[PDB]
């Protein structure tokens, strides 16, 4: 399994994200979304993360 260490979901709080993990480029802080949020985010904005981010596969 892909276990993301380090990284929790910021749509659903999942910690650590296992599976593909969603890592915002706009975003300082840092925004990550798991695979289910990405696949639908969410309140999921706020803050410094826009809907205008966008967010790339986490190699
Ligand atoms: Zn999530
Ligand atoms: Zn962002």
């Amino acid at each position: 399994s892909n276990v993301h260490f380090g990284a929790g979901c910021d749509s659903c709080g999942v910690y650590p994200i296992i599976g593909d993990r969603y890592r915002c480029k706009d975003c300082e802080i840092g925004y990550d979304l798991c695979k289910d949020c990405y696949e639908t985010s969410k309140p999921g904005r706020f803050q410094q993360h826009t809907p205008d981010h966008r967010l790339e596969l986490a190699r």
